[PDB]
């Protein structure tokens, strides 16, 4: 199974976020990274100051719940040392979820399996779409698919 995550940065050098935000995947338990998207900058939707903004998702091959698997993702941010103070949209800093995870549907308390939200955005399509297009929902349909009636190639690079 593979782990589609979304990761941001804005009020903490874009940069160096995304670095130990993808490599701290490789210490989660039963999480082992696969393939890296790259760095594409873009404006972000929430509170924070919307400023530069860098998106780069991930094909994370772990085998980790589908549920702690997020749960792991969460407590990054605290390790990369996020400044939480008004996050309810926007990234802020750091915020890495679950857009797509094999083709299971879980939903606990913070885990949040494919958000509707993904398939309407573009730094969640576009990116995965280099780490994974090859995923495929419960229904029958691909972020591949996904990317035919949205046709997301923004997210202008860094």
């Amino acid at each position: 199974t593979v782990a589609y995550i979304a990761i941001g940065s804005n009020l903490a050098s874009p940069l160096e976020q995304v670095n130990a935000a993808l490599k701290a995947l490789g210490d989660i338990p039963e999480s082992h990274i696969l393939t890296v998207s790259s760095f594409y900058r873009t404006p972000p939707l929430g509170p924070q100051d919307q400023p530069d903004y860098l998106n780069a998702a991930v094909a994370l091959e772990t085998s980790l719940a589908p549920e702690e698997l997020l749960n792991h993702t969460q407590r990054i941010e605290l390790q990369q040392g996020r400044v939480r103070k008004a996050e309810r949209w926007g990234p802020r800093t750091l915020d890495l979820d679950i857009m797509l995870f094999g083709n299971e549907v879980i939903n606990t308390e913070r885990l949040t399996v494919p958000h509707y939200d993904m398939k309407n955005r573009g730094f969640m399509l576009w990116p995965l779409f280099e780490i994974a297009p090859e995923l495929v929902f419960p229904d029958g349909e691909m972020l591949r698919q996904i990317l035919h009636t949205r046709a997301f190639d923004k997210l202008n690079k860094w």
